[PDB]
């Protein structure tokens, strides 16, 4: 089997789950680490999908947010249990909400626009690649759609949490070929890892 | 003036030519330095550009990939010398281009697009985040096309350096507004910074 594990924060922890499952590595480097019946690829977790989607990978991991930005069509057995962040909308303190079209930094634009949609509002969206929250202070937004963990980051440049859009989680995926070419095999893991998930 | 700096590989060079143009700064936070006459935005570098368009920024500075990566209308005043890195095709050590439809992975689609017409190729792009170098070897692309500044992240990966596509620098970007609203001011810091960077790029 071919796992696409997210490089980063929860490399170990997702590491530590599949060596509770009982696998073993003969030899790991940065980006690769293989062994007997496994190997894992160590990509950005924006990448996992890419690596299943082109059937590189057969399960990966990552978050819900990668999941709701790239509309993927995944089979998705089950998450981890473990909230790590949210996806917010937020604004400069007691500035509300802007009447008309809003001005939405973000890094996540599908899942902003689908949020506008949703809300019934007009939005004139600024993609970002990192440093969302100094949109709102240079005037190049009103409002952002970001992940906050702490809250820290908001907090400290005077923006508030405006909407809770959702919940961030580590998904298992699947790609939908090697469930039909190896069901068994693929269950057969994903028995074991849910057991350690459970468990722990 | 309100100035847009990449953060990252450029930061550096970028700071250290304000620097030496005399900017002093009073308060200073991960993305936001404050100076006399001088505010500048901590951004990622392909950010650099959208806060330029947008008008919330008068000068900004960016590395050739963002610029050829993603077009924009601004105007470059001068040239910025140094060579940082290059932007290259590479793959496996050995095998070459294979005849058929070429599978690349990268993070500059436009780029490596512009590439593959350039050859008269067929190519099914495969756009990544980072870590670039692993596509290859997991089966995921026949080629990459991706930024190496030695050669030993390839190396390392039994990737071969199959062409250079650009040679990457950093370039002066400036919002065609600021130039009108803002022209005097703009033109003389422009002379200052070309000097103390002509001066640190050549000498």
């Amino acid at each position: 089997l071919k796992l696409a594990i997210p490089k980063g924060r929860l490399e170990e922890k997702v590491m530590t789950y599949l060596k509770k499952t009982g696998v073993i590595f003969e030899r790991e480097s940065s980006i690769l680490r293989e062994g007997k019946d496994i190997v894992c690829f160590m990509v950005r977790p924006f990448d996992v999908p890419t690596y299943l989607v082109h059937g590189v990978a057969d399960i990966g991991f990552c978050g819900t947010d990668v999941l709701l930005e790239k509309e993927t069509s995944l089979i998705q057995p089950f998450f981890i249990p473990t909230n790590i962040s949210r996806m917010v909308l937020a604004g400069p303190k007691g500035r509300g909400i802007p009447e008309g079209e809003k001005r939405i930094a973000t890094k996540f634009p599908n899942v902003t626009q689908r949020y506008c949609e949703s809300k019934g509002w007009h939005c004139r969206i600024i993609p970002l690649k990192g440093s969302v929250e100094l949109a709102p202070i240079a005037g190049l937004s009103d409002l952002i759609v970001d992940i906050t963990e702490t809250g820290r980051t908001l907090k400290e440049n005077n923006l508030e949490i405006l909407d809770e859009i959702f919940v961030i989680r580590t998904h298992v995926v699947v790609n939908p070929v090697s469930y039909r070419t190896k069901r068994e095999e693929v269950v057969s893991f994903l028995e074991k890892l849910q057991e350690v998930i459970e468990h722990d």
